This record gives C-alpha cells, structure tokens and sequence, in this order.
C-alpha cells in the first residue's frame, strides 16, 4: 500500500497472509480474506507458481511475534475455470484456498462479510484497501499492516480512455487512482472493504496496477469485483 497508514492491530480481522516457503523460511507474497474457518479468498495470480504456500491469521507485524498469529498449510487450491495467466485483463483473477485445518475464531481472526451477488457501488464510494505490500513504487514491503482510503471509481468513469478503457470490464472494480494512495506489489490477492448498510463488506480482491508504477494519477488499482463471483464461491465451497 503506497501513501497509507499503520492499521490499527487487528482492526482487520478477516485479513491473511499468503506465505511461500523458501528455502528452510518463508516468505509474504499475497494478501486474502478469510471467509469461512477453513476457506481463503485470494487472486489466482498468486497462486500461479507450484510451491508450497501457508496462510497466516491474526497477523498485524510480520516480522515479530505479535502473540495472536495462527499458521496453517494449504490443502487444496481452486482457481476460476476460466483464468488465464497470459491476459490478466480478461479476469477471472479470484481462487480460492482450502485449508488443511479449521482456524479458530476470536478477537483477532473474524470471517470476511461478503456483498449479496450483482451488487455494484456508486461512483466514489467508500472504500480502503490493506496490506502488506510495497510502500513505494519498487520499494519494499511493509512490516505492519497497512491501510489507505480509496473510493470507487464506477465503470462508466474508468473504463473512460481517459483512465483505463478497455483494460478494464465491468467484472472489475476500480479504486483509488489519486496519484497518492494505491495497493502495490504485495497488495495482491487482499481485499477492499466497502462500508455498505454501516456494515464493512469485502468488495473487491486486489487484482492489478499500472505498468508504470503503483500510484499514478487516473491508473486506479483494480480489483476482481467479488459481486460477480458469489454463485462460483457458494458451489465450490459447498463441494469441496
Ligand atoms: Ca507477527
């Protein structure tokens, strides 16, 4: 997240870390929303690569014990049918993660709200984006969890040749682009929470930037609008 603020600890709790081991450590590459004790939402693109991949609940500092941390390994990953690794740009960048144990609920590990199916939001609606990604345009990750405020930007506006165009499809929600705040390296895979009916609600899964960089002015961060994907979400969760 680049022009954020430190999160309040655990004022997220839906929030995961998505971990590769490497080597005999481990290694933060993707954010995800814990929505069931034993499902993970997460982009697709993420989980691209075969290696081994672990998630971490009631994380806030990845580099020291915090005291509220659970780790559990992955058991099974279910990428959309329809992604394509090579076009980004078409969609269909949402998996979901099957874990090999229950995590438990309490304070700090709380299950992500997700929106009813079809829902879209008016332009500039509220909205803020977490993670551990990069704090600056090819810098570094973040060692707290970080947030940032990012309203919506409706289709209408950016699908506009002036933002994004035809990069963009209505499958997508846009955010930010203030050339100030944006999700980043890292970011990936995590969610966007709403405030909708004074409930917050997990809109949107952190799918691509610019190619020129992070934060740049009418290049809103883009996300998976999860919206569009509820009757996938329910079929496979209630199958596997
Ligand atoms: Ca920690």
């Amino acid at each position: 997240v680049v022009g954020g603020t430190e999160a309040q600890r655990n004022s997220w709790p839906s929030q995961i870390s998505l971990q590769y081991r490497s080597g005999s450590s481990w290694a933060h590459t993707c954010g995800g929303t814990l929505i069931r004790q034993n499902w993970v939402m997460t982009a697709a693109h993420c989980v691209d690569r075969e290696l081994t991949f672990r998630v971490v609940v009631g994380e806030h500092n990845l580099n020291q014990n915090n005291g509220t941390e659970q780790y559990v390994g992955v058991q099974k990953i279910v990428v959309h049918p329809y992604w394509n690794t090579d076009d980004v740009a078409a969609g269909y960048d949402i998996a979901l993660l099957r874990l090999a144990q229950s995590v438990t609920l309490n304070s700090y590990v709380q299950l992500g709200v997700l929106p009813r199916a079809g829902t879209i939001l008016a332009n500039n609606s509220p909205c803020y984006i977490t993670g551990w990604g990069l704090t600056r345009t090819n810098g570094q990750l973040a060692q707290t969890l970080q947030q940032a405020y990012l309203p919506t930007v409706d289709y209408a506006i950016c699908s506009s040749s002036s933002y994004w165009g035809s990069t963009v499809k209505n499958s997508m929600v846009c955010a930010g682009g203030d050339g100030v705040r944006s999700g980043c390296q890292g970011d990936s895979g995590g969610p966007l929470h709403c405030l909708v009916n004074g409930q917050y609600a997990v809109h949107g899964v952190t799918s691509f930037v610019s190619r020129l960089g992070c934060n740049v002015t009418r290049k809103p961060t883009v996300f998976t609008r999860v919206s569009a994907y509820i009757s996938w979400i329910n079929n496979v969760i209630a199958s596997n």
